[PDB]
């Protein structure tokens, strides 16, 4: 049966680089379809455009409706924006790479939520798609550090890097259908929705230096927003082990020096610094 | 030097039982003074009164002002309610047992905050008192599990048990001034104040079963409050690994059946009243 073997649905460098990899190594253009996200305008910007790549390489753009009845298609979500209902699909080869160490941080804004909840590590997880949000059985996972001064943007670029890597690592077993999976546990499972995160974050300074630093850097992702302290945008936060006294807060031309209830030095750099 | 060797400041069975231990094993009444918390009624309630125990055993009740100038006094806070300033004291022998696994969960409501933040363990920590809140150097720590269906009350009674034990384990080295300590790390340090916690918790059901369960059980401490769902108080939450479908919520006479976005079964048992 069908001409079409695989759909890449989603966006950004992970979708494009994964598509490029399958086109290189596994499938021809006329065996592939893509479903870009709704906001993809076909322009390479701070991320590559999946729509652009498809148009440039002669790969058909489709809707979900067009692929539901396609027997045995591999459906791969790589930052895809639409919740699927699995019973729509004839095929049960439905996979996602989620940007967290599941079962933690299901849902959205995963470059923000682990930092804001004081994690020292995150991960990428390849899993089956079921009808819930990031709830399906885990196939592989790679965990990696959130370095102490990483911003949400830095973490997102690590997700793209390690996510592309885990795709390449696992795709052969998906294609031959010999992969193994395990149910997610109930314990440690967590979830955040768009509503749970106010993107204009008001910092609670009656917190430890680690928590104040995490509140700042979790919102540093300049293409979307920067945290504002005393009507200044912040581009970087640096947390030191140096004790400087409790509850320090001082504004300078290029930065703030801050400490919380445990007195460790934070330098919050203003965007205006040359 | 001074007749007075030690001050026990605080409340509840950890303070009473630790005081009893030192009276039995180390110091006579005249060597000990006590500073109860402001709210000590001088009667036993669901915990024993430190004030009553001191009075019954001929131990003087004092204020901070009366102990500042006592050379070499051991000041030991066991659930004490007043922030001290270390430069007030001649002595540098100032100690506390904090009900968390420091550096995590500095501050208050520590039977609530670890559960609410999805922890699987907590601890008790013996540390030196410095001028910040639970920030001084760590002398000893004992960590222990938060079992999956434990409530804030169950957690508190574990703090009392393990806190009393860590007192007994370390007190001789404290009296002999032979203990070792280590500064707290900056990383992992967290802190909650009274304003951070609304004790009338409104549950967010757009969460995992583990999160909805933790929101419920974090506020189960019947001496103070129980969480309310549709005008029923909840006395126990039970989380299973049985999948029952996503986003279940059904009310029955004696319990609710609930699941969150990942579909695992919670039974939230109503208080029998
Ligand atoms: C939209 C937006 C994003 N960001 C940051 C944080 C967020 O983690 C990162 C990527 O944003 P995004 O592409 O909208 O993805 P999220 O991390 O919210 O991931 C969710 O949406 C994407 C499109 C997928 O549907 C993804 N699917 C699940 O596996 C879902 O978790 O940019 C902001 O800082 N501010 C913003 O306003
Ligand atoms: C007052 C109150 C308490 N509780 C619970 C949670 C709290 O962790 C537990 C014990 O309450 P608490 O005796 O006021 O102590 P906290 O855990 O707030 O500890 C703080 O206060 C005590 C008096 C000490 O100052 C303690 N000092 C530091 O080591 C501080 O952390 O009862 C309620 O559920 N509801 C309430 O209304
Ligand atoms: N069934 C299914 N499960 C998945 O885990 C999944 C898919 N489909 N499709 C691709 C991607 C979709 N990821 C998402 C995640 C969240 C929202 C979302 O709209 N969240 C809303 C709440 C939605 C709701 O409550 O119904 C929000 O405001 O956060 C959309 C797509 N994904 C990958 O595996
Ligand atoms: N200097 C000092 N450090 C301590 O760690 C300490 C003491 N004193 N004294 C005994 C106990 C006192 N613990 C506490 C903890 C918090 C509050 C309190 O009122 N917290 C307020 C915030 C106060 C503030 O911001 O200054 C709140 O609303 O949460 C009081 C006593 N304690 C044990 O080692
Ligand atoms: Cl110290």
């Amino acid at each position: 049966g069908h001409m079409i073997k695989i759909c890449i649905a989603g966006k950004n460098n992970i979708a494009v680089n994964s598509l490029q990899f399958i086109l290189k190594n596994y499938f021809e253009a006329d065996q592939i379809v893509v479903i870009p996200n709704k906001n993809d305008k076909g322009i390479d910007s701070w991320q590559k455009s999946l729509l652009k790549f498809a148009l440039d390489n002669n790969i058909k753009i489709v809707t979900l409706d067009e692929i539901y009845n396609i027997e045995q298609i591999i459906f791969f979500s790589l930052e895809f924006d639409q919740i699927i209902k699995i019973e729509n699909f004839k095929s049960d080869r439905l996979f996602n790479i989620h940007f967290s160490a599941l079962p933690k941080y299901k849902g959205v804004f995963t470059s923000i939520t682990p930092i804001l909840n004081n994690e020292l590590e995150s991960g990428v997880t390849l899993h089956r798609i079921d009808n819930g949000i990031d709830t399906g059985n885990i196939i592989d996972q790679h965990c990696f550090p959130i370095d102490i001064n990483d911003t949400a943007r830095d973490l997102y670029f690590n997700y793209l890097k390690y996510g592309e890597s885990i795709f390449k690592k696992n795709i052969q077993t998906i294609i031959n259908n010999s992969y193994k999976d395990l149910k997610q546990t109930n314990i440690n499972s967590s979830y955040f929705s768009r509503k749970d995160i106010n993107l204009v974050h008001k910092i609670n300074f009656k917190k430890t230096s680690f928590e104040i630093h995490n509140q700042i850097r979790a919102f540093i992702f300049q293409e979307y927003q920067l945290p504002i302290i005393n009507n200044s945008k912040i581009i970087k936060s640096i947390l030191a082990n140096e004790f400087i006294g409790y509850n320090v807060f001082e504004e300078f031309e290029n930065y703030f020096i801050i400490s919380g209830i445990d007195g460790f030095k934070i330098i919050a750099q203003k965007l205006n610094k040359l």
